[PDB]
């Protein structure tokens, strides 16, 4: 890939007419005045003036007050030197070669410096290119050495200059057209224009961590500065969109005005919760980001018909078609038979999803290990001014602030402002402007920020599309429901692009249209807005804990008003601290006072309870209610009591309607008699029906997000100010009691008084990892059940009716379908509508343990003899009544039989999509099948059935997806398109069933799919077959994952499935290595097939060196020796193997009873080994002095009964070797705890006995434990009904 060229250069450097120009911006079009520009890269100027356009002088100033918003910086002298000029280039250079030293930041750039406006838009002839209008092109004035100067035109994609009014806001706007007195966008309906960015470097905004999980490193909160080069890439992201020509401008959330403690703010656009990313951008609902993709669609469609059409270009120097290789390339177009471009829909879903949710400021954020916030509502505070980014001992082009060399990487400490406080400075509070509201108490008036208010989303901003009536046909359209894109695909799709050469990007001046900017809309205002209030609110709460600045001793009280008024009274809810603090003069126990202080308020902070009529909150925090003011009538001293009584609405000060309108029934409009379409119409409905189950989710979940839970991240916000404020006002009246303190010892206890004012802070940071799972919980547990409740209520009454029309539309048309089709029909759509859809509450580089962990989308585990998904996602999963329990890899696997009940199913959480848009993904799981008889496999080997299925279960077929299928001995993998198109991977097994991976052994199967390439499919981390699946379409796979034996002949058949998983990506083979390998531990032993090790549990025993031998005992009180087994062979079916349940049985007892009541034999375990011979046991060991081949290889005995001679009989079974097999070392050890060695064969001639391979104890064995043959491994085989000698 060819390295993205950034410029140099110095403000006074001389116009060149190359990278520095005078450039007569777009709003100055034809006016004349020009400006010094610098070229950055490819289509990217900066102009190093305030951005000015639409606006008057006095904007520049600092207002009074602000109409609305975050607080704002106002400096009129900022970037009006030629200093100053030159320090924002060089800052933005710098800025510019941070994001592109980063294969994120350079995809970003790439993708903006080649989605150039399309030279023409909706207003334009239709039929011929057009440079002529200042949305493509800006005028600059050539000067040559001789004294000419000619005026011409450059076509660019973005233009950025300095900050507008304010510096530490940051706006990005497409050219407006006036036609037809009307503001035209041509970056909002497909064209693209040029961008135009107004952007501050060194004045940044802050946010906290205080809602934020803890990590294993700290627990306690900070406020971060950003890092300005993330600032740049939001602002990047939002040009990205205007090229693409979809800027949205229809659906924003507005903010309630209703009430008081609402945060003032403009209208949130959709386009910056995508922007911003995560789960934020579910505050759009699925219908309207389904209602933009069509919008882009019809835009692109229409832009496919123009440049096909297009017959010439204004400037006649620019080449057309070669214009028209970029746009096709742009809008990824397809050509037609007649060379027309055309719409691919496929190619668009991912073109559109990529642009508009690819690229996000959280995925950015950790690609360059930049901290942001975790929420679009999160906490801004005051902003501040970094002074030296062009430091590289601050701020450097690799690392930003979170240096390496200065241990600021770990945890983003190099923006923690309690860390890295020489990297920034506060801001100048005579430019600083707030919205300030003020509390008047009928003569104290406390000033809230706006900042402090909670954001409360007006009833307007959500859709009610959902609602209205929907017409069912057989050209129904399915509609995605998931609109997403990850940064690390579109990293993937980069790596794999080959670079685009611009066109030369000189035209003809500019000299069409007129210059309109459109008017600067000022924050400014020159009022506060003021209440008077009768009763104490949150705030006035808040404000009576703030202790003072001047030093004093301070005192708490439980009165609100009592601290109001008194400066060295703080309000305090924690009684026994108030006490304790409350105490005078304590002479020599005065250590002892500042322990009870401690201990006191860990015992009052750490209060936590819980409510069985809020069974899903696992953590309630008792003194919210008297910290905040939440108070219920009648409960006036028993906020449990309250929340008992009302639920955890009794949290919120804004109590919305939940209650929702009826949905309208599925209508169906379809007169065609074919059967054929008459099928797809049912299809069609039951798909819709669906949707209709997910839209609603979906709705309900947005208005949640923008009303209800903004209250529960502003409670934990507010609890947090509180225990600051007491941990502040504590640690103060400890500093006074020690300064005034005279006692012998004062210098001794300093530490101690120092280490208790540090727990202090700790114990409120556990206080507060209570509060945060409070709230967190109290907020989803009112999203899944009093909000989802009633959406459940509307769709359950949905589907009944729907059905009814269903119903209806099949009795209609019964003539044309078939007795036979009716039945199933009316069996399935039964089934369908017998079944609501779940609510899913999911959740949404380090090494390669931390890659599989992160790439994984489900995760199915057994806990409490429960099946359930422990990926984070919460896909929900049902088990039926005859799905079984067996023994598993860790702890219980899945055990299906072949009846209908043996089943279980996941329903895909909302929003996991891991194989659409032709993404890359791995399903891996344990498996493990019986031996299949020769019975059996005459009878049924032909006989293919599905174990593991996504195939998209319609009316009367199986679409879409993919399918783990079994046949004879056979595993195969299918991939479907939706067009019906499949691939394959058939994977024979081995004929010796012995060394077979499908015959009672549990085996670890991995399939990876690269849609690019081929689908591979891996047994025990080994690659056994491989399919090209290019050229393969759109897999839309089933919402449901079902596990069931799925047209199996055979009543018998069963498979047991373990640890069942998939990953968003392909894995590659030592990612498939180390995903094997983890599932394996020494810890518990194995048997033959997997299962764990047991006590009391007869094993015939197998050398792993010598497979096919069994073991036999010459006589009781004699040795034991290898013979062949006897074998199996069916050349018809084409299977052998060494046949088992031939030979010695052993049994393992523990040396000694020890206080373990399990009988699972564990890795370093002290054992007695016995045979069962003549329905006894005799116990195995060496007698003292016995025969031992050359003096060292021990020769074992079997029940030895010599009177007076020691027989050594205690083992050790361990694994020292070789984890990938299910092998056992057992060592022996003498009365004196001497190694006799590791149990193995020494060959050998006792007697008249025949030449054999005698069993004995060896020391020689330990120098060989890294050997890859070892005759010291042991298989132990019990009978299982899994196999069966034929
Ligand atoms: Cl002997
Ligand atoms: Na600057
Ligand atoms: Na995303
Ligand atoms: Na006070």
């Amino acid at each position: 890939h060819m390295p993205i060229t950034i410029n140099n250069f110095r403000y006074s450097d001389p116009v060149n007419n190359d990278t520095i120009i005078m450039m007569e911006p777009p709003y100055c079009k034809g006016l004349d005045i020009y400006y010094k520009a610098f070229k950055i890269t490819d289509r990217i100027w900066i102009v190093p003036e305030r951005y000015e356009f639409g606006t008057k002088p006095e904007d520049f100033n600092p207002p009074s007050s602000l109409i609305e918003g975050a607080s704002e910086y106002y400096d009129p002298n900022y970037l009006r030197t030629d200093s100053d000029k030159d320090r924002f280039l060089q800052t933005m250079v710098k800025l510019f070669n941070r994001i592109k030293n980063n294969v994120a930041g350079e995809a970003l750039l790439d993708k903006i410096i080649n989605a150039i406006p399309y030279l023409g838009n909706s207003y334009s002839l239709l039929d011929k290119f057009d440079t002529n209008s200042n949305s493509v092109s800006f005028n600059l004035l050539e000067q040559d050495p001789s004294g000419a100067t000619t005026k011409s035109a450059m076509l660019t994609n973005l233009i950025i200059f300095g900050p507008g009014p304010v510096l530490n806001k940051n706006e990005v706007r497409g050219i407006v057209l006036r036609v037809d007195n009307k503001n035209y966008f041509p970056c909002r309906d497909g064209f693209g224009s040029i961008m135009q960015m107004a952007f501050c470097p060194e004045y940044v905004p802050t946010f906290d961590n205080v809602i934020e999980n803890i990590t294993s490193l700290t627990i306690g909160k900070s406020k971060y500065f950003q890092d300005p080069a993330l600032l740049l890439m939001a602002q990047l992201i939002a040009v990205l969109h205007g090229l693409y020509g979809m800027q949205v401008s229809s659906h924003e959330i507005i903010p309630s005005k209703q009430e008081i403690y609402m945060q003032h703010t403009y209208p949130i656009s959709a386009e910056e919760l995508f922007t911003f990313g995560g789960q934020d951008a579910n505050l759009i609902s699925i219908d309207i980001k389904n209602d933009l993709y069509e919008k882009t669609l019809n835009d692109y469609k229409a832009i496919a018909n123009k440049l096909s059409q297009v017959t010439s270009c204004n400037d006649p120097n620019i080449d057309i078609d070669s214009y028209k290789q970029i746009y096709q390339q742009k809008y990824q177009f397809d050509k037609d038979s007649n060379g027309q471009y055309i719409v691919n829909e496929d190619k668009f879903q991912i073109l559109y999803n990529s642009i508009m949710y690819g690229f996000t400021e959280i995925e950015l954020g950790k690609k360059f290990n930049i901290k942001t916030r975790l929420s679009f509502f999160s906490m801004n505070h005051d902003p501040v001014k970094i002074p030296n980014l062009l430091d590289d001992t601050i701020y450097n082009d690799t690392e930003g602030f979170n240096i390496e060399s200065k241990d600021l990487k770990s945890e983003y400490k190099g923006q923690n402002m309690r860390v890295n406080t020489n990297a920034f400075r506060n801001v100048d509070g005579s430019g600083l402007v707030s919205k300030l509201i003020g509390l008047c108490k009928k003569e104290l008036c406390i000033k809230i920020k706006n900042e402090d208010l909670t954001f409360i989303a007006e009833k307007n901003s959500f859709s009610e599309e959902p609602f209205q009536d929907e017409i069912v046909s057989y050209n129904t359209k399915n509609k995605p429901l998931n609109f997403n894109y990850s940064l690390d695909k579109i990293i993937v799709d980069y790596n794999l692009q080959s670079k685009i050469t611009l066109p030369n990007d000189r035209t003809t001046p500019v000299t069409k249209g007129i210059p309109y900017a459109p008017e600067y809309k000022s924050n400014a205002a020159s009022t506060i807005e003021i209440h008077n209030i009768d009763d104490n609110t949150i705030y006035q709460y808040l404000y009576a804990q703030k202790s003072p600045t001047t030093l004093q001793r301070i005192t708490m009280t439980n009165s609100v008003d009592d601290a109001l008024i008194n400066s060295t009274k703080i309000y305090s809810y924690f009684p026994s601290v108030i006490s304790k603090v409350n105490q005078g003069a304590q002479g020599i126990l005065f250590l002892q006072w500042v322990r009870d202080i401690i201990d006191d308020f860990t015992n009052e902070s750490s209060q936590k309870t819980t409510i069985d009529k809020i069974s899903d909150v696992s953590t309630i925090v008792p003194y919210i209610g008297p910290a905040l003011n939440i108070v219920k009538q009648g409960y006036e001293g028993n906020f449990i009591g309250a929340l008992e009584t009302t639920g955890v609405v009794l949290l919120l000060e804004y109590i919305p309607e939940i209650t929702l309108p009826v949905i309208a029934a599925l209508s169906i409009a379809e007169s065609s008699t074919q059967k054929e379409k008459i099928i797809k119409t049912i299809d069609n409905f039951l798909e819709k029906r669906y949707e209709k189950w997910i839209e609603v989710y979906k709705l309900v979940k947005a208005k949640w997000l923008g009303t209800v839970n903004t209250q529960f991240q502003k409670r934990s916000y507010q609890m947090y100010r509180s225990l600051e404020y007491q941990v502040d006002a504590i640690k103060k009246i400890i500093d006074y009691e020690y300064k005034i303190y005279s006692g012998p010892d004062k210098e001794q206890i300093a530490d101690e008084i120092n280490n208790l004012k540090n727990k202090l802070e700790e114990k409120a940071n556990k206080a507060m990892i209570n509060i945060n799972i409070f709230m967190r919980e109290s907020s989803r547990s009112f999203l899944v059940n009093q909000m989802i409740n009633e959406a459940k209520k509307q769709l359950l009454e949905f589907d009944t009716q729907s059905k009814n029309i269903l119903m209806q539309y099949i009795k209609a048309n019964s003539k044309f379908i078939g007795i036979t089709e009716l039945k199933k029909l009316e069996s399935k759509i039964n089934k369908v509508f017998s079944t609501p859809i779940p609510f899913s509450y999911s959740k949404n580089e380090e090494d390669i343990d931390v890659i599989l962990k992160k790439s994984t989308i489900l995760n199915l585990d057994i806990n409490n003899d429960i099946i359930s998904d422990i990926s984070g996602f919460n896909s929900s999963v049902i088990t039926y009544p005859d799905a079984q329990l067996v023994p598993g890899i860790n702890g219980k696997a899945i055990h299906l039989v072949n009846n209908e009940s043996s089943e279980v199913i996941v329903h895909k959480a909302m929003d996991i999509e891991y194989n659409d848009m032709f993404n890359n993904f791995t399903v891996s799981f344990w498996l493990r099948v019986p031996k299949v008889s020769a019975s059996h496999l005459e009878q049924y080997g032909t006989n293919e059935y599905s174990i593991i299925s996504s195939m998209k279960k319609h009316s009367l077929s199986i679409g879409s997806g993919w399918s783990v299928s079994l046949k004879g001995n056979n595993l195969i993998w299918t991939l479907k398109d939706s067009a019906g198109e499949v691939r394959q991977i058939t994977f024979r097994d081995l004929p010796d069933k012995f060394n077979a991976y499908l015959a009672n052994k549990w085996v670890f199967i991995t399939i990876t799919n690269d849609r690019l390439s081929s689908a591979n499919l891996y047994i025990n981390g080994v690659l056994m077959g491989s399919a090209e699946i290019t050229g393969l379409g759109a897999i839309r796979e089933d919402n449901n994952i079902t596990l069931k034996l799925d047209r199996c002949n055979n009543n018998n058949q069963y498979v047991s499935i373990d640890k069942f998983r998939i990953f968003c990506k392909a894995l590659n083979p030592k990612e498939i290595e180390k995903l094997y390998t983890s599932y394996l531990s020494i810890t518990f032993l194995r048997d033959f097939w997997g299962n764990p090790l047991r006590y009391d549990t007869e094993y015939y025993l197998i050398p792993v060196a010598s497979s096919s031998k069994d073991v036999q005992l010459k006589n009781i009180t004699d040795y034991m020796y290898l013979t062949n087994a006897p074998s199996y062979t069916n050349g018809k079916l084409n299977i052998y193997y060494r046949r088992l349940y031939n030979g010695l049985k052993f049994i393992i007892k523990r040396y000694t009873p020890n206080n373990e009541i399990d009988s699972f034999v564990k890795s370093g375990d002290f054992i007695k080994l016995y045979v069962s011979y003549n329905n006894n046991e005799h116990i195995v060991g060496y007698p003292k002095d016995g025969n031992a081949f050359n003096n060292l290889d021990r020769i074992l005995r079997v029940g030895y009964n010599a009177p007076g001679i020691p027989l050594y009989k205690k083992m050790e079974a361990v694994k020292l070797r070789d984890l990938k097999t299910y092998s056992v070392q057992l060592k022996l050890y003498d009365d004196k705890n001497a190694s006799l060695g590791l149990v193995g064969t020494h060959n050998g001639q006792i007697g008249n006995d025949p030449n054999r391979d005698i069993l004995i104890a060896s020391n020689w064995y330990f120098n060989h434990l890294k050997d890859k043959i070892l005759g010291c491994d042991w298989y132990f085989v019990p009978t299982d009904e899994g196999w069966t000698n034929d």
